[PDB]
Formats: C-alpha cells, sequence, structure tokens
C-alpha cells in the first residue's frame, strides 16, 4: 500500500538524449533509429526570438551547423528538415538503444512522465498532467527544450510531448513528436493566454478511489447525487463536467471498491463545498488531479 | 521555473534489477557486479514469517536453491551468504550494466530516489526522504521487497535502500545495503511501533526558499525570530529543532535570494501559528517537509 505521485522508469527514454547545438543555441534533442528530433527554435538566437521566421532561418543552416553530440560521442547529420515546430535531423547511425516506441497525441487530462535534461544530460524525472488548457505544470530551466514526455507500455514508450517554453506565468508548452503545439501556443517569445484552466474531476474521482484503497476514508459520507446535480457543483467549483464516458472509466475502480461512481461524486460534492477542514487525503490538502484512473489501478495493482 | 517532487532517472539502477526466486516467494535483487543482492526474508514462508529464525532457514538452502533471472537470462550462483537482513548471492557473471556504485547510509531527513519493482521488473520512480522516525512513506505492494533507494551523483550511485516491509500502519521500513535496518524495525510479522514522527524543519525552509525563488512569495513577513524562539514554535508543532548546522546548509539559498535564515524561519513561524488560510505554495496546500536544501539547489540551478 502507498500512493504517491510516480514516473515511470526513464532508462528506456535516457539512451534516446543528445544534445543539439546549432550556432549558439543548445538545447536537448531525441535519438531514435536515424534521426535526432529537436525543437526548431535551436536555430534562434535571443534576437531572433520575439519574431522568427523559421523557414527563412533554416534555409541559412546547412547539416554541418546541427552538432549531435550522444554523451561523447559525435553523430554525423546527413539531412535535415522542419516538420512543423520539430527539426528532423538525419543521422548515419541508427541508435543502438532506441526502444521500441510510438508517438501519441494524448488528450487533455492524461497524465505522462517528463525526462528533463541538460546539455543531452537527463537531470530528473517526474509524473505530470497535460492539463485542460493544454498546458503542463513542469519543472524546466534554461536548456531544458527538447525534455520529452512519455507513457511506457510493458517494453513499447509511447513520446507524448517535447518541451519547447515557459509561458510569462510559469507554466509550460510543447508539442507532440510531430512538432504540433499542444494548446494555442506558437515558438515565439511573445504574450501568449493560457485559457482558464479547469480540475481534471474524473482524476479527482480516481484519486479518491486510490485514498479509500490505501485507507483514507473520512470523506465518505452517506450521500448520493445525480450527474447533472454534481455537474451543476463541478462548474461552479471550476471542474471539468463528467460524462457518462468518464463513469465507465472509473468502473473498475468502483467495482473494486463496491463504492459506486454518484456515490463517490456526493463525497466530492461534499468535499468542494465545505473543503477539508484541515484534514488529508492520502497525504495531500487539496483534491489531487494528476492521477487517471489507469494510473490509480496500475499503482494500486503492480503493473511493471 | 517550476518546482516539482523530482526523483533521480533511473536507468542506471534498471539494469541491475533481478529477480530472486526461493521455494516459492520471489522478489528484487540488485545485481552488481558478480553479486546479487536481496532481502533475506526470500528463504521464508508465511509458515516462517511470524518468527523466523533465518540462520536455520539458510541451512535448508543451496546455491541452487536460489533462481536469479536478470529479465530473461538466468544467473548461475555460485556462493550465498547473509549479512544483517541482506542475503548475497554469488554469481558467476559480473553484470555488465553495472554503474559506478557506492553503498551509503542515509541520515534521517535526507532524501532519495526509489525505483519499485516487481518480477525484477521496474514499474516506476518516485522520490522519498527518510523520515525523522527511519519510516519512508513509499508505495509498495507485495512483491516490491528488494526494490531500492538511491541517490546519482553525475555517474555515481549511491543504495541507500531497500525494501523490507509495511508495518501494520501502511509505512515503510528497509534497510541500507548492508542489510541494516533503519529504525529499531525487525524482518519478522510482528507489531512494530515506528516513533513519532517530526516534520524535517531544514527541508522545510528549503521548500519556502524554492518557493520565492520560483514566484510564491505571500508568505514573506515583516518579522525576524530566533532559533530559541523558532525552536519554542518547532516543538510545539512536532518540528525537528533548527541548529546553527542547520542555518549553514541553507546558507547558499539565503545568500541567493537575500532572504536571512531566521527571517525565514519567522514566515515559518507565521504559517505553523495561523495555516495557510486556504492558499498554496508551490501547489501544496500543506508544509512540504521531502525536499532537502540540496535538492532544492540542484532543482533550481539544473545539475544533471
Ligand atoms: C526550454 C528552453 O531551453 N528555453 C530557452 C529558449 N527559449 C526560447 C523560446 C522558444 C519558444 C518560445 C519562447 C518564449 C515565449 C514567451 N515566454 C516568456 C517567458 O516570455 C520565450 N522564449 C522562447 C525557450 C525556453
Ligand atoms: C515487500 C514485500 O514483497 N512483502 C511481501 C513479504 N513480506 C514478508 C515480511 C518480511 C519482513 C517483515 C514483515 C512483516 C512485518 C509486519 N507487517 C504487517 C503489515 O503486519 C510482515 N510481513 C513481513 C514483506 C512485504
Amino acid at each position: 500500500s502507498g500512493f504517491r505521485k510516480m514516473a515511470f522508469p526513464s532508462g528506456k527514454v535516457e539512451g534516446c538524449m543528445v544534445q543539439v547545438t546549432c550556432g549558439t543555441t543548445t538545447l536537448n534533442g531525441l535519438w531514435l533509429d536515424d534521426v535526432v528530433y529537436c525543437p526548431r527554435h535551436v536555430i534562434c538566437t535571443s534576437e531572433d526570438m520575439l519574431n522568427p521566421n523559421y523557414e527563412d532561418l533554416l534555409i541559412r543552416k546547412s547539416n554541418h551547423n546541427f552538432l549531435v553530440q550522444a554523451g561523447n560521442v559525435q553523430l554525423r547529420v546527413i539531412g535535415h528538415s522542419m516538420q512543423n515546430c520539430v527539426l528532423k535531423l538525419k543521422v548515419d547511425t541508427a541508435n543502438p538503444k532506441t526502444p521500441k516506441y510510438k508517438f501519441v497525441r494524448i488528450q487533455p487530462g492524461q497524465t505522462f512522465s517528463v525526462l528533463a535534461c541538460y546539455n543531452g544530460s537527463p537531470s530528473g524525472v517526474y509524473q505530470c498532467a497535460m492539463r485542460p488548457n493544454f498546458t503542463i505544470k513542469g519543472s524546466f530551466l534554461n536548456g531544458s527544450c527538447g525534455s520529452v514526455g512519455f507513457n511506457i507500455d510493458y517494453d513499447c514508450v509511447s513520446f507524448c510531448y517535447m518541451h519547447h517554453m515557459e509561458l510569462p506565468t510559469g507554466v509550460h508548452a510543447g508539442t507532440d513528436l510531430e512538432g504540433n503545439f499542444y494548446g494555442p501556443f506558437v515558438d515565439r517569445q511573445t504574450a501568449q493566454a493560457a485559457g482558464t484552466d479547469t480540475t481534471i474531476t474524473v482524476n479527482v474521482l480516481a484519486w479518491l478511489y486510490a485514498a479509500v484503497i490505501n485507507g483514507d476514508r473520512w470523506f465518505l459520507n452517506r450521500f448520493t447525487t445525480t450527474l447533472n446535480d454534481f455537474n451543476l457543483v463541478a462548474m461552479k467549483y471550476n471542474y471539468e463536467p463528467l460524462t457518462q464516458d468518464h463513469v465507465d472509466i472509473l468502473g473498475p475502480l468502483s467495482a473494486q471498491t463496491g463504492i459506486a461512481v454518484l456515490d463517490m461524486c456526493a463525497s466530492l460534492k461534499e468535499l468542494l463545498q465545505n473543503g477539508m477542514n484541515g484534514r488529508t487525503i492520502l497525504g495531500s490538502a487539496l483534491l489531487e488531479d494528476e492521477f487517471t484512473p489507469f494510473d490509480v489501478v496500475r499503482q494500486c495493482s503492480g503493473v511493471t
């Protein structure tokens, strides 16, 4: 027992990290097979960052301008191309440590692990959720760009994120591995509005189910509610409206604990309206929304 | 910017994990060079767990009874010995993936990453602190025993923990890599008192410094305090007394932010006496104590 914000083991991704340098700018790249993927802003200087014309900036660059170093060994760049906001540098050597992998575009509300890197070297790993507003609340300093987010299903790494920027608000924005940004963000140093964020209701309910499984039960009550009633409360407190799809995903946890999903909604309703009266749930003094129903089941069943 | 409970990249440790089976019991082992380290209770059945005589149980076992599997390859066991609460199985093959490593006994209040494993397969990674009462609040299910805790300094892994047990209270106990338990715990299925836990004061102050660096400043006040005064409040709220050694360790963060350590103590004093009035600090609604001053500096400076 016990419940922690657990990230996937990062080994398979550490073996893919490389340093990409173009001119004076250095960031991280992801080496899979004979291709290195990195943010296209590796070709900018601070002089260009306010309003870059990426097509024009990339035209002044040749394969020999992209310096790719895997730890201490230099990769020979034999092709370069821009796809959306990523650069794909074809190298002459396939990464011997390339795991089985997929490129996936995750949905808002889903979670993933991030391997923060600096100069191609992994520094740490943590679990994130893609916010409903398509930002992530990460931990990224200058040089962390090109660090990736991923999920691991047995032997397969599904890469879902590459870090590109920090908003003036301190939240993070990035792309899928095809270079398409999550959200309305553009890779330009400009004021950018992150939309109104909401709390991921299905994840809070999943975490309440994890709390019951792990012993924390004080919040369970004698009440029930309806999806309509619950959603009136969800709206007042800026929670995502709960749908039957969310109830269906919570089915396994509802079955394991014997607590009907709408009964758990009534516990959540009372916690929203009354607060936690100074108590904690799974060591937290707030309602946690960064565990999906899949994460809770995995952490409570023991999947490797 | 941004602040997260970040664990070390687990790659170097994933390459050391093996499955150890003895009779019907399976747990995890750590393969470093030609030795596999695992909890000695791998030789028990539930029939033995209430009051085992480990010396007698180990005498009924031969090298061929210890089945060690590294992923899909079987290791040949050529020696076995018990050191405190660990077994050391000498194998005929040195682990090709053995990183540079040390065995260290961490101090209470220090942090480390845990790579939770099942059947020799890594499932996830999270950051822990060794509680002042020598327990850890982890996430471990049956079969997780033998999972290890560690720190990573550039290329060197310092193994500090091996998981052995869950107390009836749900907290976790284990040993250093010489098999010596942290705390008064014994590897026997019996009622065991974890001492009174305290909050790691120097870590809460370190996390308040991380909050200031990352923008969360609402808690800073116009007050100061003394070590004596602060410690009267620390005692009332079950915080560890602050010493000059703790002030000295906070020196770098005090210098970086320009907030004198005793001024930060006065902010902490007011948070303890007044609570957080429904506000948050670094996304938390409670005072976080699982970041050391070293962790905060590493996460805020970018060390890989
Ligand atoms: C992650 C990293 O290493 N960074 C250093 C280079 N920075 C360049 C860059 C790229 C795209 C968008 C940028 C913005 C958006 C506005 N943000 C702020 C804080 O003003 C700023 N710099 C950008 C990315 C970060
Ligand atoms: C971690 C793991 O895989 N476990 C399964 C085997 N268990 C055996 C064991 C070893 C040492 C001490 C034990 C206790 C102490 C009392 N705890 C409770 C909850 O009653 C129980 N089982 C023990 C360890 C866990």
